[PDB]
Formats: C-alpha cells, structure tokens, sequence
C-alpha cells in the first residue's frame, strides 16, 4: 500500500501528493535507478556498480574504462554493461558526456530488460522535457548531444528498430536535462547520475517537506515535515548554499521554470549569506570554480591548498557564514579528512556548525552528514562530551533523513555505543 499517489497539479505539470497523513522521518518510496552511470569526476576512483571509492580498482578488460570494486561487482554489472562496453572500447580515446553515458543505458535497458520497478509511479516516456520553452541556445545544444550519442553508440545502435517505438533522441536528452539525479556517496561527495522515473513525480521547493538521499545507487524518499492528506510532497532540487539569485539561473537554465516560494519572493537569507566585502567573495566564488573541479576528482591535496590560501590568507578575509567562505571550509574539512589530516579537519568542521544550523533548517541530509563528520574527529581526539553531543545531534537529524533502511544509520549507532562506553568509563 503506496502513501503517495501521482496527480495532476494546477500549474506544475504531474506531481506527488500523500495518500496518507505523514510525519517527519516516514520512509516514502525506495526505488534503484532506471539507468545509472559514475560520473566524470569520480570515474576510475569509485566502483562503477557500487559507487564506493577503493585504493585500487579492478578494470573490464574489453574497454578498460568500466572499474570495480571487486570480481562480484564486475561479474554483477556486466548485464547492463555488455553493450556499452563495445561502444566504449569502440570510441577510445574518447569519453562521452555523462549524459550521453546515461541515455545509452536507458536505451540499452529498455530495449532489453523487464520493466523496471523505478518506473512504477511515472515511466521515462513519461517524463517532462520542457521542450516548448526551450530557446534556441539550448535546442543547439541538445542536438550536439544527439550527434555524440549517434557516434558513441554506432557499434550497438545504428537505426530506429533498435531504438524504442517512437523514440526521439531529441526528445530523450531534454528528458535527461531536466530528469537527472545527482547521486551522491555517504559523505555527499557527488559520484554518479541516474534517472529514477518515479521519483521524477516530485516537485520543486526551496522549502520542501520531503528529502532524498542515496545509499549507493539506491534512492530513498522521506518526509522531512508533517504532511497532511492531499497535500503535495516537494523535494529541494538544489545546494541549499545559494542565493535566490543564483536558484533562480539554475531553475530556468535546467529546469524551465521560475520560482514562487515565500523564499524566492522575499530573498529569504541572501543578506546574511553575502555578508562581508563583495570583492573578497566574488574572488572567492571564481576561485571555487577551480576547488570544486579538483574536488569532483578527488584531487584533495589540491583542495586543501588552494582552500588554506583563502581559509588562512594574508589579504582580507570573509565570515564563515559568507556561503562562498562556507563552502571553502567544506572542502579545506573534507580534504583533511580524506588526507589524515584530523585536527585540522575538526577545526574547519567545527567552524562550520553555526553557518550550517542557519542554512539547514529542519531535517537536511547535509547537515546530518556535517554533524556527524565533526562528531566523529571529536570521537577520536577524545573529546567524548562533545562528540556526544554532535554524534546525538547528527541521529537526532539523520534518524528522519536517513532512517533505518539507510547503511549510514548503523555506522552512527556504532560511534553513539563507542562515545557512551568511553563516558561510562571515565
Ligand atoms: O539531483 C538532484 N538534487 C540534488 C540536490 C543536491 N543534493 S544534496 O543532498 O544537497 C547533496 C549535495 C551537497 C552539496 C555538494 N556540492 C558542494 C560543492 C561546493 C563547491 F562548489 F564549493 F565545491 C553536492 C551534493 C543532491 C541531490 C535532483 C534532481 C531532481 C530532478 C528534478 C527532479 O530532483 N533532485
Ligand atoms: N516549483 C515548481 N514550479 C513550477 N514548475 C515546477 C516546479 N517544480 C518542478 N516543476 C516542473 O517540473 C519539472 C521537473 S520534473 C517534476 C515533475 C514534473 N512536474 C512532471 O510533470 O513530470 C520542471 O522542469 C518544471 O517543469
Ligand atoms: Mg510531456
Ligand atoms: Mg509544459
Ligand atoms: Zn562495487
Ligand atoms: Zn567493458
Ligand atoms: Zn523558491
């Protein structure tokens, strides 16, 4: 017995709305990918199946560009991997656009898999693509992405009868635009894409009462607020560290629409999310172009220098609630974490407590997973009152963003058991 339903909203095309009153924490809808690929950055450093980063990776030796973790996931994935691998092989040196990568495995699984329990509520023939208000600049660039796909795909597809009935490649990419799901791995570093048709249903909100979140390519729905009967179910599509200026680029450039929450209307938290003095932070923003790139491919030496050089820079300086400042101590705490570097990771994580309780109000994903980083280096600098604490803050957070079906969930009740044990001790 599903809690949601599909339904027809006035001005939004098709949507999610409850069938049934839900509470904060409530699992929604659990759904693998249609199709899913690892994504530039991340490809050759996580497990193409499992989305999961090892030292050292086995690689498939007829296009050596698919990596694994392990025979079992190599031997698991090669059903969905058997016809792209001889484009892949067959397109050396060239690597496709992710969502070139994506649509070939959409194709590849719909022209040769059963239907796809991910397609239960809405199907990928389904999907929106806004192409009516699309303009020209993007209907140009959707038709280079159908001519790379035409070419990476020719060993495997070179006409119609081995696409779907009625299928337009067109039409595909700008369901893929606006349909893409950004999967991201138990630290919320982005690793892959997929498209999850059903949960494509939900709606947009700067404010939303549900959440997603990802245990590897797995996908799980939770409301994040009371719901009543009827009403429609919203998750963010967004960084929740962004101005109502910059959401609003990103939801016409990839989404096609414009905006009407209280917090777009009223600019809600801009002020406080620019403070400090504008050249310092649009200097800041340019230089995190570079950080983010290198942090998307697990160049955390390179994060963490390029972010010292602003965290601890000999000209002027911003507040770390400045969000541009904010984001450089993510990465500069992640780098740490990722290099060994704790103490130097707990003192930028800590810095960004306060910034976080601010801009994720409610239940957020993001700052279950912040509270519980800075939790743990607590937890092993052994400073047990306050790892305490944060590690409750963080199940307090995570048991309704999560929640138990989430592998995340148990790692933290492990550090809760080992902090109590060490306080029961003292
Ligand atoms: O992919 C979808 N949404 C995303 C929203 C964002 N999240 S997140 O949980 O906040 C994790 C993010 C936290 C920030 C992190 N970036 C930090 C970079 C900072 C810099 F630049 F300084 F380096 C990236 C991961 C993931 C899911 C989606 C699609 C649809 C379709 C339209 C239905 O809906 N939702
Ligand atoms: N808050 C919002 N206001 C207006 N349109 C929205 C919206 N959130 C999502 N959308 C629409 O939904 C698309 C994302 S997919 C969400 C389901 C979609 N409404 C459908 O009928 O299939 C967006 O590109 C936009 O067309
Ligand atoms: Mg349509
Ligand atoms: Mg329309
Ligand atoms: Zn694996
Ligand atoms: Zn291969
Ligand atoms: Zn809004």
């Amino acid at each position: 017995p599903l809690k949601v339903e599909k339904f027809a909203t006035a001005n939004r095309g098709n949507g999610l709305r409850a069938v049934t009153p839900l509470r904060p924490g409530e699992l929604l809808f659990r759904s693998d990918p249609l199709a899913y690929t690892v994504c530039k950055g991340s490809r050759g450093v996580v497990c193409d199946r499992c989305l999961l980063g090892k030292e050292k990776l086995m690689r498939c030796s007829q296009c050596r560009v698919a990596k694994y973790c392990s025979a079992k996931c190599q031997k698991k994935a090669w059903p969905d991997h058997k016809r792209e691998c001889k484009c892949l092989k067959s397109c050396k040196p060239r690597y496709p656009p992710d969502s070139v990568r994506l649509l070939g495995r959409v194709v590849f699984k719909l022209m040769d898999g059963a239907p796809s329990e991910s397609e239960k509520l809405y199907s990928f023939y389904d999907l929106e693509s806004n192409i009516n208000k699309l303009t020209e600049d993007k209907k140009e660039g959707l038709r280079q992405l159908v001519m790379t796909f035409q070419h990476f795909m020719r060993e495997e597809i070179q006409d119609a009868s081995q696409l779907p009935p009625a299928f337009d490649l067109f039409e595909a990419f700008a369901k893929v635009i606006c349909n893409s799901f950004t999967i991201c791995n138990a630290e919320m570093q982005e690793v892959g894409v997929g498209l999850y048709p059903s949960i494509s249903l939900l709606n947009h909100s700067c404010d939303p009462n549900c959440s997603i979140v990802f245990n590897g390519p797995h996908l799980l729905l939770r409301a994040v607020r009371d719901i009543e009967v009827g009403e429609e179910l919203t998750i963010c599509y967004l960084d929740m560290l962004m101005t109502s200026e910059e959401r609003r680029k990103q939801l016409r450039d990839q989404y096609c629409f414009e905006c009407d929450c209280f917090r777009c209307q009223t600019q809600d938290k801009d002020a406080d999310m620019l403070t400090g003095d504008e050249q310092v932070w649009k200097e800041v923003q340019e230089s995190l172009k570079k950080i983010e790139e290198l942090k998307a491919h697990w160049k955390w030496e390179q994060v963490l220098a390029m972010c010292q050089a602003i965290i601890s820079s000999n000209s002027e300086r911003l507040p770390d609630i400045n969000i541009y400042q904010l984001k450089v101590l993510d990465c500069a705490m992640d780098a740490c974490i990722n290099l060994g570097l704790l103490e130097e990771a707990l003192f930028y994580g800590t810095r960004t407590m306060e910034p976080y309780r601010i801009f994720f109000p409610g239940s957020h994903p993001v700052r279950g997973v912040q509270v519980m980083k800075v939790g743990k280096l607590q937890l092993h600098q052994g400073m047990f009152p306050q790892a305490m604490k944060n590690l409750r803050l963080a199940f307090d957070i995570m048991r309704v963003t999560h929640g138990r079906e989430h592998s995340l969930i148990e790692d933290l009740i492990l550090l809760l058991e080992e902090c109590d044990a060490n306080i029961r001790a003292s």
